[PDB]
């Protein structure tokens, strides 16, 4: 497999890695989503430690309204987070 | 750094190995975009052989009608692959 390829499972299996552990096998809930920032975005987002920061990033992330971050959602997540590493981080 | 961080250079990464090859460096064009599908896609989509397939590709990714897929337009094709394979490819 290409990098591309290799790429494209990594952000599968992280999703999965967080949101099997929890309810909704197939979501990240809020405390799931915070769990995967602080251990897999270490170095692209600073730590979130108030419950507040992590409202606002599902709240952001959440398009459907249900208050957890699905697979597509989780997608839009890392369009964001790839895009702001493509900028030098602003 | 985490997998998926590592996996968020990549994707900038493969972008920009095909993006600079042709005009304008920060797109590609159709010709860059077949070169990547064929050589970094070719486990996940069937290798383009006709113009035609990549024209057709080319009109799904250009949201913004310049004939060419610039790097947020990339985004969506990741999406869209990365969703491909996360539903076992249909
Ligand atoms: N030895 C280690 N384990 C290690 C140490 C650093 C590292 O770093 C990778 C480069 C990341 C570049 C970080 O760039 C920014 C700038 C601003 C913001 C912001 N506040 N939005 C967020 C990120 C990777 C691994
Ligand atoms: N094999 C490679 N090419 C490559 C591999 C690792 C790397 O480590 C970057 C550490 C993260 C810091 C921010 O990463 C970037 C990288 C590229 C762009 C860009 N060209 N837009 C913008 C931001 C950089 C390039
Ligand atoms: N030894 C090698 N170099 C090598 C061989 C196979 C391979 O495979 C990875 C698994 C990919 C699974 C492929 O699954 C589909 C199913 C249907 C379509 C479709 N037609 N849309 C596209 C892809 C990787 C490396
Ligand atoms: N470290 C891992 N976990 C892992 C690493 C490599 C791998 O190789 C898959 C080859 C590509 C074939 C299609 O890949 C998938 C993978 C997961 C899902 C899913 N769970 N939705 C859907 C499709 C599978 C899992
Ligand atoms: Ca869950
Ligand atoms: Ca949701
Ligand atoms: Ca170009
Ligand atoms: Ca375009």
């Amino acid at each position: 497999m290409s990098e591309l390829e290799k790429a494209v499972v990594a952000l599968i299996d992280v999703f999965h890695q967080y949101s099997g552990r929890e309810g909704d096998k197939h979501k990240l809930k809020k405390s799931e989503l915070k769990e995967l920032i602080n251990n897999e975005l270490s170095h692209f987002l600073e730590e979130i430690k108030e419950q507040e920061v992590v409202d606002k990033v599902m709240e952001t992330l959440d398009s459907d309204g249900d208050g957890e971050c699905d697979f597509q959602e989780f997608m839009a997540f890392v369009a964001m987070i790839t895009t702001a590493c493509h900028e030098f981080f602003e």
